[PDB]
């Protein structure tokens, strides 16, 4: 019993609206009596290939903004650019505004997408901001505008919404404040993501998963020093490993009874010598995308 | 870009209670005046090893069921077992009651989990009915009571409510009529499932979706019958394909140009080969968990 886990999605379904500009239908966030949403919206076919945002949303109106919540359509009262998000004010408030919060998610680190489709919420998952700054999300024509976000007590912390797909298929987007994660922009060009690397405290923090579950074969007497697993991580595309990563560990390292070294020997061991076509925690890869309070919090 | 997702969990949130007696704590399923809970909840341990719940039940006052919709208590009016349930019926109907139906899932189909405990739910992910009708879920101390469900547009069909581990970490529970899946009884005895077998159409689906979504290497220019299919798969413990199943299929085969049978021929291929390194979509172990109904509507 050790899988990806969702945050419950209720406090974020209830702010998602649809917002359409001409043939344009994608999602908008709605907090209090603002809407948040991808600013190409508001680009035609043509403009995509090379907009000026400035120029295309100075000759917009209020009224050029269908915005609607479910059955109920807002009145956009005014709005303004934040870097690639539009905030469109609303004449009405969003009576289910949970507590909430923006933040900006670090490379590594994990999040919950509600994906949804002309304003409705219609799957929810967990995924991971890469290394280089893109996210392999699952999203078809139309989830512009769903959002990534944690839930800490009642507090939602929105930290990506959706904006595009790379040729590779992997997503880029922004935080709540409109700022792209990574090199990208939104112009229907081609662009390129740095190469990506496995981030290694997730490995790490998923291996003690296995282990607190009773998946022990990986495990060995040997142990190896930071210098020392660096240099195969750097062999094998891992990230390497900080001394404050070894500090994040400590919880887990002292729960299980297993050093973080020592975890990092087992770890150099399957890296080297591949798994033999066994499986850890049901996986036959090394899982990245869980991070250390992810495992504490199952 | 391919991966297990939840339905949102909104409208289920909004149902979940908590229900305690005496010193056991559990989780409820609040729908207009009814509570649903398993009948465990009146065991006391000397209780759980051979319990007589018409016995345990007719000793049980109204207020003897510290039922909870957050902070509010909710006052339990009246109360009858169905099957493995108690429905308490309670003073006030839950306004955030959806639409919804109770159903009766089928081995090798999906749904959503909402992991609850104390009555707050805690995350929301994604499993399926195996063919030895458990599931392989992630609960701890305290989660049972917690609903297994699909979405069907703003219809919430119920199909599973938590009761118990088996000893091979695998989980089993009832329908909202109180029927288990399987042969389990709610006694803590020595209970064991049968050899669980592996969901083919869904193996089919994933090796489809290889194919989709780029993976393509596993093929063969060899076609099989049904029979001989079959055959096959059940000397390596793998579910009969039905009818039914080549027509779920359809869609699939279509999209790729696969005849579901060449797949098929494929299947028993990649049965007696082994995977030899080579990851099909992320795994290299074949996945048995990810419908057509997945492939298709991803
Ligand atoms: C918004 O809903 C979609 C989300 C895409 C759709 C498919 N999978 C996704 O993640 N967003 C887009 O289609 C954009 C289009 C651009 C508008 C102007 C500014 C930049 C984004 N993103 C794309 O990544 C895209 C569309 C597209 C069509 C044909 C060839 C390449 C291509 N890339
Ligand atoms: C309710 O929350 C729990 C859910 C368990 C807890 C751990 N993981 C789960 O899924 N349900 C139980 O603990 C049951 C108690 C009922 C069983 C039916 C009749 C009495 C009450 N107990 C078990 O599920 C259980 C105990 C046990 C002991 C040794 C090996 C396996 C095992 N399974």
């Amino acid at each position: 019993g050790f899988r990806k886990m969702a945050f419950p999605s209720g406090k974020v379904e209830g702010c998602m609206v649809q917002v359409t500009c001409g043939t344009t239908t994608l999602n908008g966030l709605w907090l209090d009596d603002t809407v948040y949403c991808p600013r190409h919206v508001i680009c035609t076919a043509e403009d995509m290939l090379n907009p000026n945002y400035e120029d295309l949303l100075i000759r917009k109106s209020n009224h050029s903004f269908l915005v609607q919540a479910g059955n109920v359509q807002l009145r956009v009262i005014g709005h303004s650019m934040q870097n690639c998000l539009l905030r469109l004010k609303v004449d009405t408030s969003n009576p289910k505004t949970p507590k909430y919060k923006f933040v900006r998610i670090q490379p590594g680190q994990t999040f919950s997408v509600l994906a949804c489709y002309n304003g409705s919420p219609s799957g929810v998952y967990q995924c991971a901001m890469r290394p280089n700054h893109t996210i392999k999300g699952s999203f078809l024509n139309g989830s512009c505008g769903s959002v990534g976000f944690n839930i800490d007590y009642d507090c939602v912390s929105f930290c990506y919404m959706h904006h595009m797909e790379l040729p590779t298929g992997v997503h880029a987007g922004t935080d709540l404040e409109g700022k792209f994660y990574g090199p990208f922009v939104d112009r229907q060009t081609a662009q390129a993501a740095g190469t990506d690397t496995t981030i290694t405290l997730n490995v790490l923090a998923w291996l003690y998963a296995a282990v607190i579950n009773g998946d022990r074969w990986f495990l060995n007497r040997f142990t190896t020093t930071l210098n020392d697993f660096n240099l195969v991580a750097m062999k094998y595309n891992y990230e390497p490993l900080t001394q404050d990563h070894v500090d994040i560990l400590g919880p887990l390292s002292a729960q299980t009874g297993i050093a973080v070294l020592d975890m990092c020997a087992a770890l150099k061991e399957l890296l080297q010598n591949g798994m033999n076509g066994r499986t850890i925690l049901g996986s036959t890869i090394l899982e990245d995308e869980f991070t250390p309070f992810d495992v504490v919090r199952q």
